[PDB]
């Protein structure tokens, strides 16, 4: 089997990207942030704190003849930019794309932290990376892609994401006419439950490539770019007026300015993040201040792929016995 969907960001910046999700039977289609950074599919729901819904398509698994409680399961996460949420636990048959798990481990939101209720165009998470992370306690459930896995052509899935524009996440098949020329392939440890991945270095704009090894994870649930301090001081220095701002909370920039694109390794080959893509806009409405999306990684305690650096590519998730990482150019 195969499965094939469009992802589209939610907002003008690309602040993160939703993909419509069949749940249950009649199917409700919610619309989901996928993220390789996390192992849970959780959602807006019938038993969401009524004043924690703002705008966002629930599940409602009375309505759902395939539902079953899974009996004592509860689940909570916290995830790296502090936000949470919390409840129980279904089972329904989950489609992506024309591909379709039964079984499925669904994750009700009884709580959601107020960055979830705000955002009105998100109804729920569907994890990717591995199932070793998944919170559901006592019994720890599997991912959307693991569950689907066994039923694939191949154990892949591939993440292509757009610049101002949709995209597509496709299970179990590598579009050829997705990319343009070829797959560089990367080892992954998978020790810390995460895609996690060992850049071979960087450039600065038309600067020369430093080789260095940069260990850090590919999140499509994160938006910016995290890195060393001093790989982000270097690229910063490019920009006139750039500064680190603490009260912002991340490098700023003057919104005149025009940004240098910044380049990473993936063994010998190199994928090319053009300058734009590292524009997040005015720190605030009207502001000529402008926010960046190359940030320190330091007191995160992990260098962060995100989106500002994947949507630069075509990346393949290989799920195989052993997991690698491929990145094209597109």
């Amino acid at each position: 089997s195969t499965g094939s969907a469009t992802t589209t960001p939610i907002d003008s910046l690309d602040d993160a990207y939703i993909t419509p999700v069949q749940i249950g039977t009649p199917a409700q289609t919610l619309n989901l942030d996928f993220d390789t950074g996390s192992s849970d599919l959780w959602v807006f729901s019938s038993e969401t704190t009524a004043s924690e819904v703002d705008g966002q398509t629930i599940y409602t698994p009375s309505k759902s003849t395939t539902a079953k409680l899974l009996s004592g399961a509860t689940w909570s996460i916290s995830y790296g930019d502090g936000s949470s949420s919390s409840g129980d636990v279904y089972t329904d048959t989950v489609s992506v794309g024309g591909l379709t798990v039964t079984g499925q481990a669904v994750e009700s939101a009884k709580k959601v932290s107020s960055s979830f209720t705000e955002d009105s165009t998100i109804d729920g998470l569907l994890g990717l990376a591995f199932s070793t992370l998944n919170t559901v306690s006592p019994t720890q459930q599997k991912t959307f892609f693991d569950n689907a896995k066994a039923s694939l052509d191949s154990p892949v899935f591939t993440a292509d994401l757009g610049y101002h524009a949709p995209g597509t996440y496709n299970f179990g098949f590598i579009d050829t006419t997705a990319y343009t020329g070829s797959i560089t392939y990367t080892a992954v440890s998978t020790k810390q439950g995460f895609w996690e991945w060992t850049s071979t270095g960087y450039a600065v704009g038309s600067g020369t490539f430093k080789s260095t090894s940069i260990d850090g994870i590919a999140d499509t649930g994160t938006t910016l770019l995290y890195l060393p301090a001093t790989v982000v001081s270097a690229y910063w220095a490019q920009v006139s007026g750039a500064k680190s701002s603490s009260s912002v909370g991340g490098y700023v920039f003057p919104c005149s300015a025009t940004l240098p694109s910044f380049t990473f390794g993936v063994g010998s080959a190199r994928i090319v993040i053009p300058g734009d893509y590292i524009d997040f806009g005015p720190i605030s409405t009207g502001s000529s201040s402008c926010f960046g999306g190359i940030q320190s990684s330091a007191g995160i305690g992990i260098n962060i792929f995100g989106d500002v650096a994947l949507k630069a590519a075509f990346v393949v998730f290989n799920g195989a016995t052993t997991p690698t990482l491929g990145f094209a150019s597109k």
